[PDB]
Parts: C-alpha cells; sequence; structure tokens
C-alpha cells in the first residue's frame, strides 16, 4: 500500500462555467492546503465568497506505482464537493470536516487523466454548519492523496475510516486489546496477521486468523497506561492481509490504554485517579491562510497549549485534522470532539448530522485523547430537535461503548429543558462579565445547577472575554482592553479551578479566530476572545494567568508591557508566576515582595518619568517599562 | 436491449434519518410516478414539505434477464437525488426535470440488492428553480427503469441522452439525414447498421459502416416534410451494433424533416410558408396527483390543446416528459422548451443552468416539434449577462438547427443589455390583469417593434385569473369567468392581427399548482388557465380561442354557470367559427348576428326561467337563465 | 527630447522608415522605436504601437497600427510653441497583432496626422476613433490618395484607410499563430475596426476558441479565412456567421485540379455554412524568385506598371 501526496499545483478558479475538458491554462495555481476565503473571510462584512469553485489537476499513470486500485482520498473539502475523472462524476460528499475517498481505478482510461474537484460552501437548509460565529472557509484546505492498493485490501470505503478499530480493556495490571479490521474483496484463503508494538517499536503480542475472522484479542501484560500528561504512552496496532506468504495490504494505528469516569461530584477521573480537566478550545484556522493549515501550524498550536499547561482541549465546532488528534494523543491531552450541529436546528439538516457524526466516530475511535462526543453546540438559540438528539445519542452509544456523549448549552437555555437530560454529560457556555452581567455570577450559577441536578456531570464548555491592543487603568466590561480580559480570567480561574465538581472547563478560546460577520473591537472579521492572537505571535496577559495555575515550568511574567504611558502617579503592576514569592524593582530599587497563593501578584508602583520594571522570583526575571504622562494616550482607547 | 419497468411498490418516508440497511417494513407504499407534494403543494400557505425523502426497493437478480450491464434510469427526480445500491452511493444528480442514468452492475452482489433513492427539494442557492410561481413538487414523479444492455452498447452515460443524434438537412424535393451515434465499450471488429423507415415502417435508407465510423448520412428520396398540423410526418432512424452476424444492441428515434425561420416582420415561417404560432403554455401537473403524471394525462392535455387548435406550446418552465414532446412531434405542434432559470439570478447557480441546458438539448435534440430553446424567464424580476452569454454560446455550439429565446418580465426596460443576447425574445405582459388596462398590450408591442425592428418579438405570457365567480359588470379583480373572457377577446383582437409577433402563448392552458398563492377564493392554485386544474371544465375563454383557431365547426354559449341574473335585459356571448348565429329565448328569436371576430354579443330579455338556444347552420348550443330580485352572492367572491 | 531637434532627418507624412529595407529581402527591415518631433490630435495610421508626448508628458498610447485614434490635447498646449513627440514602435512581442504573417510591418506615421478644432460640446471624438494590400514599391505603406485610385482602377489583413473604403463605396490582423497574451489587442482592434467603419486569417497554422467567441459576441452585439490544411470539423469553424478557405493547390505542391473537388467535399459536409493577390506586395522575409523581398502571387507588379 502506497500513499501518494497529491497537493502540488492545482488549477483553481471561482468563475468557471463548466467542468473543463482540458487542463486549464489561465486559472490560478494553488498548492493544497488551500482555502479561497483566507483573506475575505477574516476581515469583516460577512461577505466572504460562498459558492462553487473548481480545482483541476492531471493524473499521469507514468507517475503512479503499479497497483490494482487507485483511490482519491480527501482529508477536508469544505463544505460539499463533487469529483470528476475525465469528465465523469464519481463522487459527491457533504461535510467539510471529514475524510472521504473514492475508487477511481475504472476512470483512469488515459495516460493523462483530468481530475476535477468542485467544492461549494453556499447557503442551504441541509448541510451543517449554516448559522455560527465562524467563517465557513471554502476549499481543499486539507491534504488530497492517492492510495494505491492491491485488489484485496483493508476497507477504504466505509465513511473515510482507517479500516482498523482498536478497543482496549484494562484488567488489573494487564490489558485486553480487541483489534477489528474491515476488508474489501478479500479471499477466504487469505490470512490476517495482528501485531501490537511497544513505544519503541518492539513487538509485544501477535496473533493470526483467516481473513473470514476479522477480529482478534491480543494480550498486553504489564500494560503502560495512557495516563494523560503524566505518561502519554502509546502502543501501535498493525494488521496485514496476507496471501500465501506475502503481505498484500497492511493498516496500522496507534492507541492508548486507559479508563476514565466523569463523576458528578469529583469531576474527571483518569485510570482511577482524579485528573482535573482545565483547558481551552481551539479553532483550526490561522491569520492569513484561512483554515489551510500545515503540520507545523498544528504543532505550534499544541506547543502553545502545552506551554499554558491545559489538560484538556475542546475541539470546537467540528472534526479537526487527524494530525492534530495524533498530537493530542502523543502529548497526553484529554479531548472533546464534536460535529457542527450548531446554533439553530435545521429540520432538513438531520441526515447530515447523522452522516457527520458517523464519520466523526468511525474516523476517530482509535484516538485515546478523546473521551466525549459532542452532539451539538447551543442548539436552542422542540420535538424535532429532541428526536435529532435521541437518534445521535443512541447511534453514538451504539457505535462506541467506551466514551460518553455531551452537549454545549447556550447561556440562556432553561436548566429544566428536556434535551439537557439526553446526553451522558453536559456543559454550559457562559459569558457573565462579558455579554452583560458580572464575572462573579459564574461560580454561583454553576453551584445552583449543581444543586438542582446533583447527578448530571456539569462542565464549562465556553467562557471568555474579548481583548485587543487597548489599555486602561480602569478596566471595564466592553473597553476591550488587555487589562479587563486579564481581570476576567483571574476571577474565572478563582471560581472555576476551585470547584472540583466542574468536570471540564474550556476557555473560549485559545486563539483569536476568523469570523467574517464580526465587526467590533477595532479589528473586524475576528473573534478576539483568544488568549493568543490570530497569528500566534502574541500571548496576551490572560495567557499567563492560566500558565501560572497549570504549568510546572517556572516563570515570572510582567503584565501590561504594552500599556506604557500612564497618567496616574501610582500605578498597578500585576505579575503572574507559579513561584511562591515575587519582588518588583523600579529603576533598580525594590518596591517590595509579595506572596500570592493564587499566583496573582498585584503591586502598586510609583510612576515618575520613565521607569524600568523588573520582577524577580528565585532565578527567574521579567522586564517592562512605563512612563508618566499628563493626559491619557488616546491610542490606548478604542473610542 | 431490454427496458424493465421499476415503478412498482417503493417504500417511502419523509423522515430522512439514515439510509436503511434492510428493506423497511413500516414506511408508506407508493408506485411511481409519485410526488409527496400532491396535496400539500396544491392548497395554499406556501407550506408544502420541502426536505429529503427516501425511496427503498429491492432489486432481485433472478427477475432480471441476463445481460452484461444494468443501468438505473431515472426520468425525473425533483429536485436533487442520491442513489445507493446496498448502502453504497453510486450517483448524485441536481435537476428535477431531466433524465440521468448510472451503471450499477458492479454493486449487484447480493441476490436481493437494496436500492435507496434519496430525493431532496429544499431551499438552497445553487439549484434552480428556487424562486417561481409554481410548486417544486418533490419526488420520483416520473418513471424509473432498469436498462439491461450488452458490454458494448450505445452510450447511456452522456447527460441522459438517447445515444443517437439525427440531423435532417433539406434541399429540393429530397432530404439528406445525418445520423450520429455514440458507443460505449465497442470493439473494432463490430459494425453499425443504420436504417431510415417510412411512416408505414418501410425501409427508405440503409447503409453499413464499422463501429469506428459513428456518423452516417442517409438520403430520403421525395421526402415528406414535417409540416406542423397540416402533415406531422415522422420518419424513424435506427442503428444496430452488430458483432459478426448478430445485432447485440440497437437504439432508435423518430425525427422530422423541416426548415423554419423566425422573420422579424413576417413572423414564424415553416418550410418556406408563413405558419403563425398562436397558442398556450402548459405546466406538467394535475389536481390531486401533483406532477406524478401518467401517459393518459399527457394525452388528455394535448387533446385539449388540439381541440382548442393551438399551433404552439410553450413548455414552461423546465424540461417536460419525453412522452409529451413525442406527442408534440406526432400532432405537429411547434414547441418552446426552456430550463428553470427563473425570477432571480443566483450567483452560485451558474453550474446548474449549464447542466440543465446540456441535458435539455442532448435529450431533446431529435424532437422536430422543438424550434427554440429558452435560456431564462423573468430573470431580472453583469454576472447575469455572462451567464446568458455562456448559455447562448453553448446552445448555438451544440445545436446549429434551432434559435435561442428568452421570456422577459413585464417592467423590464426594453433597452436592457440582456435582450440583445438571444436570437429572439418574448415578453410576459399582464396589462388588464396585474394593473393597467387590456388595451395597452398591442400598442406596447408596437413600440418594441418600432424600437427594435429586427429582433423577432413574441408574447411569452399573458393571462387573467378566473374561477366560478360571475357578474354582469366584468372588472379586473373580480376573478369572474366573464372578465377573463372579455380580456381574452381583446387580447386575441390585438395579438392575432399583428403578423410580426412571432409567437403568442396564453398563460396558461390549465390552472396549476402554486402553493404560495392565496387568492381568488381557492388557495394553492394559479387560476389563469383556460381549463380547470382537474381538466374537467373548459372556461368560456377556451372557446374564444377555439373560434379563431379550430376548423371543427361549433357554437358555444357563454355564461352557462351564470344562471341567476338581476337585470331585465342581459348580455349573452356566443363564440363560433361559423359566420352567423341566431339566438332564441324560450323559442323566440332574440336576434341574428354575423361577427367577423367570432365574438357574438347578444342582449336578451330575462323573464322567468328561460332556455337559450344558439344556432349556426346545423350546430347548436344550449343554456339556461333565471330572473331574480337580488344578486346571487354565491356568484360573488367578496 | 526637451527641445525641437536640429540634426534629425526631415520627413513629411505619410512616412514609413521601412519604404526600402522592407521591400528587398532578408527579413532585416529596421524594427524598433523611432521618434517624430514637431512644434505646434488625431492619428490615422501609427504602426504599430505609439506614445504621444506634449511638452514632455505622455497623453496617449495606442496598440494597433491600422486604425484611427485621437487624444484631447487642449490642456497640454500651454505655451505658444508646443513640442509634440510621437514614439512609434514596430518590434517583436507576444501581444500586438500582427506578429507572424507574410507582409512587412512597415513602421511609422504612414497615414495622415491632423489636428481637429472642435466646439466644446461636440460630436464625440474619444470612443475608439469613431466617426489587396495597402503598400506600393518605393514608399512602403506611405500611400497617397493618388495611389488608392490607381489601385481601385478582399482587404486583408487589417483595417485599410478610410478614403479607400470610399473608393469601394463609390478584418483585423489576427493572423497565423494564436497569441494568448494578444487577446486584448484583437478586442481593441476589433472595436476600432467596426466602430469607425473578418475575425482571423489562417489562425490554426480552447483559449483560441474563447478568443473567437469573445470577438463574435462583441461584434454581433462574421467570417474567418481558414488555412488550407485545417480540419473541416475543427470546432472554431462553427463560430462565425460564414467561412472561406485559402488554397494553393498546384503551387505549394500538388495539382490545380484538387481545388474544385476539394470545396465540393466541404459543401457536402456542412450544407448550412456558406463556403490573392491583386498586386505584388512587400514581404521582406521572402527570398524566392530571383527578386527577393516581394510576394509575387500578384497579377500586377509592385510598381503597378
Ligand atoms: C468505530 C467503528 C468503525 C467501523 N469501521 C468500519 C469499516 O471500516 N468498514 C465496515 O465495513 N464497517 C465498519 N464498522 C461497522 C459499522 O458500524 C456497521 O456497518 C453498522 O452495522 C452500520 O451502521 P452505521 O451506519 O451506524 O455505521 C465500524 C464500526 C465502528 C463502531
Ligand atoms: C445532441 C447531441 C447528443 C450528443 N450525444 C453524445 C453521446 O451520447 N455520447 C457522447 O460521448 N457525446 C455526445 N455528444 C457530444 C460530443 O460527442 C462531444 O463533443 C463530446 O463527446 C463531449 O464533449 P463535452 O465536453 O461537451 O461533454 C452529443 C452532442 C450533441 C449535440
Ligand atoms: C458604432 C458605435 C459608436 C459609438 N460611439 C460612441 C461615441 O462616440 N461616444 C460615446 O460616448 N459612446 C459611443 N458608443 C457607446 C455605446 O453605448 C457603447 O458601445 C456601450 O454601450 C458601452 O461602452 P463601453 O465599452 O465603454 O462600456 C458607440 C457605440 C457604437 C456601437
Ligand atoms: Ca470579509
Ligand atoms: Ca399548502
Ligand atoms: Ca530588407
Amino acid at each position: 500500500r502506497e500513499v501518494i501526496n497529491f497537493n502540488t499545483k492545482w488549477a483553481f478558479t471561482k468563475e468557471a462555467t463548466e467542468v473543463p475538458k482540458e487542463m486549464p491554462e489561465k486559472w490560478y495555481w494553488v498548492t493544497l492546503p488551500h482555502s479561497w476565503n483566507e483573506i475575505d473571510g477574516q476581515d469583516g462584512g460577512n461577505d466572504y465568497y460562498r459558492g462553487t469553485c473548481y480545482y483541476a489537476k492531471q493524473l499521469k499513470k507514468s507517475e503512479l506505482p503499479e497497483a490494482d486500485c487507485y483511490y482519491l482520498e480527501l482529508r477536508g473539502a469544505n463544505a460539499s464537493a463533487d469529483v470528476y475523472v475525465n469528465g465523469k462524476a464519481v463522487a459527491h460528499h457533504d461535510g467539510g470536516y471529514s475524510t472521504w475517498r473514492v475508487d477511481i481505478t475504472k476512470e483512469l482510461t488515459e495516460e493523462e487523466n483530468l481530475i476535477v474537484i468542485a467544492v461549494e460552501n453556499g447557503v442551504n437548509d441541509r448541510v451543517y454548519p449554516q448559522n455560527a460565529d465562524f467563517t465557513f472557509y471554502g476549499g481543499l484546505y486539507r491534504d488530497v492523496n492517492i492510495i494505491a492498493v492491491n485488489k484485496s485490501h483493508f476497507d477504504l470505503d466505509y465513511y473515510g475510516g482507517p479500516g482498523i478499530k482498536v478497543t482496549p480493556e484494562i484488567k488489573g495490571a494487564d490489558a485486553s486489546v480487541e483489534v477489528e479490521v474491515f476488508l474489501t474483496n478479500a479471499a477466504a484463503d487469505q490470512k490476517l496477521v495482528y501485531t501490537v508494538k511497544d513505544a519503541e517499536g518492539k513487538e509485544v503480542a501477535k496473533t493470526e486468523t483467516a481473513a473470514g475472522e476479522t477480529k482478534a484479542v491480543l494480550s498486553i501484560p504489564a500494560v503502560h497506561l495512557w495516563n494523560g500528561k503524566k505518561d502519554p504512552y502509546l502502543y501501535t496496532a498493525e494488521v496485514a492481509l496476507v496471501s500465501g506468504e506475502e503481505a498484500v495490504d497492511a493498516v496500522s494505528t496507534r492507541f492508548g490504554c486507559r479508563t476514565f469516569e466523569i463523576d458528578p461530584e469529583r469531576g474527571f477521573i483518569l485510570n482511577g485517579e482524579e485528573y482535573p480537566l482545565r483547558g481551552v478550545s481551539r479553532h483550526q484556522d490561522r491569520w492569513g491562510i484561512g483554515n489551510a493549515l500545515l503540520p507545523e501550524h498544528h504543532r505550534e498550536d499544541i506547543d502553545l497549549i502545552c506551554e499554558l499547561g491545559a489538560t484538556t482541549i475542546r475541539l470546537a465546532h467540528y472534526q479537526h485534522d487527524q494530525y492534530f488528534y495524533d498530537l493530542c494523543d502523543e502529548r497526553g491531552l484529554v479531548i472533546w470532539a464534536e460535529i457542527p450541529y450548531i446554533s439553530s436546528h435545521m429540520p432538513n439538516g438531520r441526515e447530515n448530522t447523522i452522516s457527520q457524526m458517523k464519520e466523526l466516530v468511525v474516523q476517530n475511535y482509535n484516538h485515546p485523547s478523546i473521551v466525549v462526543w459532542g452532539l451539538s453546540n447551543e442548539i436552542t438559540m422542540d420535538e424535532d430537535l429532541l428526536e435529532n438528539h435521541r437518534i445521535l445519542n443512541d447511534m453514538v452509544h451504539e457505535m462506541d461503548h467506551t466514551r460518553l456523549t455531551t452537549i454545549a448549552v447556550v447561556s440562556m437555555c432553561d436548566i429544566h429543558d428536556p434535551y439537557i437530560q439526553i446526553p451522558d454529560v453536559i456543559s454550559y457556555n457562559h459569558y457573565f462579565g462579558w455579554y452583560g452581567g458580572d464575572v462573579s455570577m459564574n461560580g454561583p450559577w454553576m453551584d445552583n445547577f449543581h444543586k438542582e441536578f446533583p447527578n448530571i456531570p456539569l462542565g464549562m464548555s465556553e467562557y471568555g472575554c474579548e481583548a485587543l491592543n487597548w489599555h486602561t487603568s480602569d478596566p471595564k466590561q466592553g473597553d476591550y482592553t488587555e487589562e479587563y480580559q486579564a481581570y476576567y480570567h483571574e476571577e474565572m480561574i478563582k471560581q472555576l479551578f476551585t470547584r472540583k465538581y466542574i468536570w471540564a472547563t474550556h476557555v473560549w478560546n485559545m486563539f483569536d479566530f476568523g469570523a467574517d460577520a464580526r465587526n467590533e473591537g477595532g479589528e473586524n472579521g475576528q473573534n478576539h476572545k483568544g488568549l493568543v492572537t490570530f497569528d500566534r505571535k502574541y500571548k496576551k496577559d490572560s495567557f499567563y494567568a492560566y500558565k501560572a495555575w497549570l504549568s510546572d515550568e517556572p516563570f515570572v511574567h510582567l503584565c501590561g508591557k504594552r500599556y506604557v504611558d500612564r497618567v496616574e502617579d501610582t500605578t498597578k503592576v500585576t505579575v503572574y508566576s507559579n513561584l511562591p514569592e515575587v519582588e518588583l524593582f523600579v529603576n533598580g530599587k525594590s518596591a517590595g515582595k509579595l506572596q500570592a497563593e493564587d499566583h496573582f501578584f498585584h503591586f502598586e508602583v510609583p510612576n515618575v518619568g520613565e521607569s524600568t520594571l523588573v520582577a524577580v522570583a528565585g532565578e527567574y526575571k521579567d522586564e517592562s517599562h512605563i512612563r508618566k504622562v499628563d493626559t491619557f494616550n488616546e491610542e490606548y482607547s478604542l473610542k
């Protein structure tokens, strides 16, 4: 089995009449990943181009390895797509976030075969998402491959799945691992060789069956538990399809061995031990390239999230890339995965909810980082809606006996609504202190639901506050300053991180992200609730509030480095640190030492002329600068 | 080559959760043709179910004659459809009105294969129609067939087309007919036997070539031209694919030999002679069954149109059934066919205009009745202009034998750029119904013909609503049968007298389904027909046209449903294509009229209960009236 | 040049600098940018590309050496003595037709250059200059009225001069090899040709189709001349209103006889589409026949004697 990368140099256009019959010569050249909304869907106006665009590329047999079948594999085509080979339609897919594939062997009738993929992200009542606070970036924004396999091969046709399904059971110190496999055009005389490998590639179990027996149970004695950030230990499972003495096809996947519970009072439990889930959410886009993300972009996002110290990520609002989920498995992050069943129940969207959720579970069952499947987000923003949830919830329980269902509930929805009783666990999306109200309401709002429903495990799946490069010494809801967002998250941390019954918390959001309908805060087309800016270059102060509570990397961080000119004669200077004591020095002389148990060191500092600020904790330091002015620098003010 | 009927007993549901793995047991049974909008799309409130529906049926290999390939053929799935064979997707189609086919041989692996067809007619920005005055009836509303063929066979995969393209050219008393054919998996050592046959089935031309030479030009000595209603003569081309001495596949099509012009001053011309196109439009639906029309329904519609004597039908607003177009060929009607590029240009809609026009032309090229392809209807009600330049060039590229046209909304400025694109244009004017006055129509047409003396100008729509309301004082907006008849009397006098109007089309021949309509006292219908929705009642306006267009002699008494009348002396209209009519009231002559325009306007004493007899030669009609003190408010909508 | 030149060569329009070296062989006629300077605007013939400068400032540029173009100058005439400079260029590029053809691309202001004095409100001047070969031995394309009349006593491959159509009263140079970046020039020269008064010649010696479709739609809102060996079922033949072929059977090999027969076969094939040179003319690449520099498929000599 060979995987050919197929991303290089497609002809692209937005204004093409019909499927072209010859390779276009005046189209725009893109190399996938590509989204055509990389600029117009990150800048405001809710006007990013939505419509059908064409990608065209020639497939030459002289470059393909010799093989019985060739499959076109699409990792991401947002939102709907059709595939033509030498002009004939061979495939249609609805769902911008999952892998789908098609056997194109029969249509490769020429030495040069025109491969045309039409991709559409228009408005309709059928394909989720339609109503949501993010840009539906159109395009082939994930890899396109060609898969060359033998006539008998592991299934490439079942909902974009890998063709292998690993299910570990923990029994004391050992593990029982069921490995199931799915075959296309297999012969009764072929064998299946199942192997499990160690983190160092060392074989630790091996068994064989006839091809008609597509399950096997392998034992792993003295199992290394996947145990989160403490030890994200991963095994590999391999199954080869063997004709006589030779492997004609092989599939593999990594997996981790763990149990968990979501206890309504003790919160998240992992392998029998309490394992608090304190984290963030992440969209799969980035400034300048839309959602056309490279592997290094996925690695940077998770590096920054690891540096903050999050033990969980909510991967809203749709299926992310396989490489990002692998990264979570490798790094020990606990993951919430969901489908874009969002904001507003579309009666005609029901088929597509089913479809996307099947692809979500089938394609991601093997990732040990995932513990919950999310059915919908804020879906109540009614009987048909309830039936859609029953069906999704029973299908997920049908397909996956080892994970729990959840929803993300909109702030205002009555806690006695019937759909809250449907999934195994729930979380709420609250913005008290940002969309009105006050940051102190969150804690008690959660306590009151907990009182009403003591057996429903309750998390916080969204909470957050907007912040851009604006500054103040009087932080207030709606000035959009870095300082108010810092205060907000300090207060959420204090309320949320001390309530063990909150099973998972997810800052909305880890990064600023694309939302073309947003036109607020001084910079349009973006939600700026991030802890880090859209291009990943600037960690806002609120990022270090969380690092001070969740990371064991010793550091000391000076807040307000961008708020330089201050009117006040004595100015507040906040330091965040996971060390026990910080000393602040103003132009070289101590303004005192503090010991903040909640890691929030609030100093008061004379502001005369220009001053250099140095904060010192053990052997770690940070530096900033302020200066005294008579009038407020109107460049700090959004108004 | 065997075509098997596959309409029989599908399981059907409106709840589109998932494609069922096994044949269902508590869905609803339907035999195609079928639309789920047959009731909720004909009754008002714009609320008919739009969404995804499932059809499920078992295909059993034993019941299939043996063959190398099996194609599923769908004649109509409205609007967008996906086909599954044993849970595997094998085709997708957008376009409620055209034939599409898929090879499914490779998926017939069980002895009982589960066919599932998902059909969707919801709201989107991509598939036409989305904005129009008619119900987008969801479903498998035309035949589904299994087509079993030999490994080598005429093309079944190209835009649903027949596999055989027939172009007659004429010069002098003879005809020359090019027959082109398209093959799938043919082998070099195979032959093509082409034949042309008489109306009586006698061979008139024959020739053999090798499977590689897929075009042939056969000659018809002393050809009988297809000449409209006067002689709708059809030949039949057949081509067989032969392996050795054995025909392994054959296709065929009827065709007609005819030339025509659309002269900007002389109007329509057919085989050199002026041939005026005065007629009607026709929607493909019927009260009670939606668009799930049977062949008997197509036959009755065309009978009623022939009885009226139309020489043309505008088959709005989309591709019609092949069987209806065949009737049109057989009866010598001259057809306008069009795609549902309608009301409002969708920027995301370009691709679907292209696909529907390709299918329209590929599947209907052989129909001699068809003279014009319609690009759009009221589309203005720059991306638009490009969209029309693409359609216009593509049709002109595909069909060198027919002209392009459009239907222009009423208020559209006559200098607008898009009017310059097609070969010919027509307007939809409703002066005298949607405001205005009926006298405006002819002069408006005169202005355009002055302003643009060489763009052939037709009237693609005009009409007036009518239900079972009556009055002795017809006014626009009373929805009375009497006002509609007056409107049509005046439109005939204005339109039928202007030779330069190349085609007139009454909107509409029949009342039809429009679920957003909520007026005239019966919601869910456009009541502008000459004939009611169940085809059971000919409104009086039907006869005003018949008197001008039919050669069957008749006399028709208007107002039969207006019995109770208050006035001592009442107006009684007779339509007849005979020169002279005498009308009798209780056996007493109330007057003798000759009317050149066939509209016999009598006045009559109204006393007691009276019986009316209209007499022209040996032809009579009969009606009854009654004198009443007060108006019968049952005759009144308000 | 800032000042009116002193040592340049004086010429009086019409003028081409290829009057001699473009009629004598070797395909070496001077092709490049040349300058005309005058003290003091409409140009009837500036082959092939030109820039007008008034007191030192560009005021108009034109590509197309066969059609009229004007530029309002009223505001640049700022002194009593105004230096008008016209740079004319007939070089090689992939953009301005013609580039490949059997005739000399005689450079210069080979037709009149007038000044038009107009009332402010006026019949318009600025919409594309709107209201046999054109050369002779010894003077290139710098023909005088007398040379038109003597010729009168098919106007390929370009717009001829207004006065000559008048002697007809009383096609663009889209020729030989299709130039992808030449699309705009065929458009501009077609808009010009039709406004102030043939789509292609031998252009096959899909982007090409798109170019024809663009031209045909713009003029209609038509004909081509087809190279001999072209394929009668080529898609582009079904684009214009009518077509005509060019055949040299019996000269470029073969026999005179194949011609009659040949056009018959076409007519049978396409029953619905209706199916050189008067004088010798200048073709500097021609090095055949003992007299190099002329195509001698002419009935009359180059000097019309
Ligand atoms: C995680 C997972 C992966 C699966 N992968 C495959 C597969 O690759 N090929 C296959 O034929 N069946 C696969 N199955 C089996 C299907 O679930 C099975 O066809 C089921 O009966 C169909 O129901 P569904 O439409 O809800 O998936 C998989 C099941 C699960 C839970
Ligand atoms: C009326 C008509 C019917 C046609 N039927 C077929 C056909 O059945 N099979 C086919 O391959 N091409 C058919 N063609 C078109 C030509 O063969 C066409 O140039 C080519 O096959 C595909 O061109 P495309 O890119 O437009 O699809 C048909 C064309 C016309 C005008
Ligand atoms: C033969 C002809 C001559 C024209 N002459 C002029 C003109 O002299 N001045 C003018 O403003 N428009 C003139 N037009 C303007 C037309 O309106 C023009 O073709 C079109 O409407 C828009 O022009 P555009 O190319 O600038 O978009 C002329 C049009 C034609 C067909
Ligand atoms: Ca935008
Ligand atoms: Ca209704
Ligand atoms: Ca020379």
